[PDB]
């Protein structure tokens, strides 16, 4: 596997940590991720220094992880504070590897890479996530394919006219805007869909819309999508801003952290229900299905040498890719 | 995986297929079959050119097979009809692989090779399939092992008097004759089962006469692996082109190194019209071939990592002539294929 | 796969076989294991000569084991002793292996390596189970983990590591004893907790509890069979038991004692090893060893003699 491990990446969302561990691998490396009685998050390599029992499995005692096997315990630095055998000494080789972790906009995210080198300040932005004027809705999924399958998916919304057509679906796509604005790690796909009648899910929600979708490296996404008045301005528009994050778990398979935030409808239960349902339906369901078909054909695509063919829609998922290409080839030297 | 790619391989039963794509592989190589609104056969590599999304997801649009993630259309030829996106633009870097296919004798064949190459004069002959006087009765199964080893089993058909022993199994095995007829491009090992009791479906082939029967359990290869048997049974002394008989298609097609696909099937010149007799050669199909053949074949498949860690070779007895004959030929098949 | 082929393994419980033949893979080494008609059990190679089925799948004739595909038949010896075809003539190459096996102290033990080497006279000592003083029952399992990491935990449970050549004893006597809860009953004392490793996987203990001063031979006790047999490189059968001088009469206390959690592996254990197991990748990927503690001291020392037998067998 090559993966970009100079990076945060999300590892949870904070409403799946709690005090019993939850474990997770990330860049084909097993975390015990949880939360200290402070409410402070550790992170701590999923393997204990004794035996290489999973500390996930275990409970925390006085806010220290204990191993399930013999019951070494941890503090949330690594450090090993208990030793119930023999002396009790405890020495260094007894720690276990903590990782560099962040708490923010609702999201965990954690640095697997060179730990003197996690920039707190580097995490991509997600405020809307902890905004009072936008709901948000989510979860996770897990999805057999490599991340940047995903990625791509994403960076390429009009896929939701085909693989999402009975949501998603609008005649106006024959009149497609699209426009990249391209920065400094990051990367805009813009998409119109002017004057148009409004998708199945539009109308849930003669009109515009805007589906836009911003990267940052390495695979954190946040989209609009937005719908109004044929004539009504962009900014004036009701808007979901949809976290679209991945996170590699091994070479072939990926976590998925989804969300809406929308500045509508803040207190309706049922506009609740159809954004849940959305996800449930397009992105756990049919993106899915699509990007794990896909990683099942790679074998024959490598060993016969083909190449994709990209066509007027691919411009930015293009370019993105090709960033994380640059960064992967980069840190694999050295 | 070595193959044999320039042949034909039967990818399909023609009842498999319709306007909703069966998405297969054969010779690691995965396919997008169905029956256009036209009635014609198509067989595109199942990986769009655009982003690698299988086509057999899809549905058809105009009788075009739409790919599912981004819309493009592909007619059976595997020409780009229609590009949604832009100026709609179909450069020939969006058109898909397509296979050669001919429909015949009941079967979907395949070329998977180089289509320049397919010789519809090369496919064996079934034709016993579409014979009004015969009734064939047949099906598919798949199976977790080397196609060799089933065409192993096949050529020598002495392994029903063990595998098969409930049905097969008769007091005259030990008074068998066997000839081996080699021509260009085909094998025939010939068995004579002479003066025993008919076995417990050979009885049921003659309605329960118990009496003393001449039987004959002959088998035609032709290359790749496509098989045709010939199982026989009638009064001791009988002619044996006199003989009522059920004419057995048994082919293999590669699915992956380690697994196949199993086209198995029986033509009949008795009880046409008889569907107890129908169930009497489903039940034999499934019985023997889809579970007891199975059950032998992938348990030697799994024996392959042992057998080749230890410089294991098999070792060979008076009935295996006609197989090891063929598996030679099948190497040299390959052998010559392998340049380059 | 790094086992040690030079030694002799459980490869079955005898209430396991019959003219039924059984198929169990040790040591990467797929096996046919059955009784003949005259009782005795054979171990043969469960690949046949000819096109290499599993003798396994097939059934006795005239007390010899017929392969199910085209009928070559074997003696225990590995000896085909018909041929159903042709001439029917029975060239040598049509016998297949037959490994060294012996039936003792109610366990089938079989030898997968070097046969030049096997003797008999070096099968470990699990006499108890079949002295009329104890009551012995047990029964097997299987673990998706590598066999080490089984041995490991039974070798950790006035303390006494005795090392010999292929035996360690781990010794523990704790005067003011408690009895276990098993035990209890069956009586000031003394306990003991003792387990004796041979090569290479092999483990029997004493479990014991006495009024103070009492030979340990004389005490209420159990001796535990608790035996290990690689399968694959992550995966092992495991054989488990105890032979027993209180409540032999007891069906209640058999039915425990037959329980692979009670007596060999419970879930929350199992779910352990075979998580550690899972981890092996990533260990051996960034070259983590384990840190050991005081509790390992033996287990240190099985392990040590362990990779000293691995190595010699590199040749
Ligand atoms: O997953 C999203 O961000 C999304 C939502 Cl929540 C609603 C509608 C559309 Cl078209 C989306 O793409
Ligand atoms: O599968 C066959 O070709 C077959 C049938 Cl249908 C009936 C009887 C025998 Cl012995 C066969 O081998
Ligand atoms: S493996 Fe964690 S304390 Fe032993
Ligand atoms: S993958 Fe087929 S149109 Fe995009
Ligand atoms: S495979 Fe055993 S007799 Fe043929
Ligand atoms: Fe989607
Ligand atoms: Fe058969």
């Amino acid at each position: 596997a090559t993966f970009v491990r100079n990076a945060w990446y999300v590892a949870a969302l904070p409403e799946e940590l709690s005090e019993k561990p939850l474990g997770r691998t990330i860049l084909d490396t097993p975390l015990a991720l949880y939360r200290q009685p402070d409410g402070v998050v550790a992170a701590l390599l999923d393997i204990c220094p004794h035996r290489f029992a999973p500390l996930s499995d275990g409970i925390l005692v006085n806010g220290h992880l204990q191993c399930p096997y013999h019951g070494l315990e941890f503090d949330g630095g690594g450090q090993c504070v208990h030793n119930p055998h023999g002396n009790g000494a405890r020495p260094a080789s007894l720690n276990v590897r903590s990782f560099p972790v962040v708490e923010r906009d609702a999201l965990i995210w954690i640095w697997p890479g060179d730990p003197a080198l996690a920039d707190p300040g580097a995490i991509p932005d997600f405020g809307c996530r902890v905004d009072p004027a936008y709901r948000t809705v989510g979860g996770y999924g897990h999805v057999d394919c490599n991340y940047k399958l995903l990625v791509d998916n994403l960076m390429d919304l009009g896929h939701a006219q085909y693989v999402h057509r009975a949501n998603a679906q609008t005649d106006a796509f024959d009149r497609l805007e699209r426009e990249v604005i391209v920065g400094d790690g990051e990367i805009q796909a813009l998409m119109k869909i002017p004057g148009g009648t409004p998708s199945v899910l539009m109308a849930k929600f003669p009109v515009d819309a805007w589906n836009d979708i911003r990267w940052n490296k390495v695979s954190a996404m946040l989209n609009f999508i937005a719908v109004a008045p044929e004539g009504t301005p962009k900014e004036q528009s009701i808007h979901s801003r949809g976290t679209h994050i991945l996170t590699p778990e091994t070479e072939a398979s990926c976590h998925y952290f989804f969300g809406s935030s929308r500045n509508f409808g803040i207190d309706d239960p049922e506009m609740d229900g159809v954004l849940r349902s959305w996800q449930a339906q397009a992105l756990v369901k049919e993106d899915k299905v699509v990007v794990e078909a896909i990683e099942r054909r790679r074998a024959y695509v490598e060993a016969n040498g083909i190449r994709p063919a990209m066509l007027s829609c691919d411009e930015a998922a293009v370019r993105v890719s090709r960033e994380i290409e640059k960064l992967e080839q980069l840190e694999a030297a050295r």
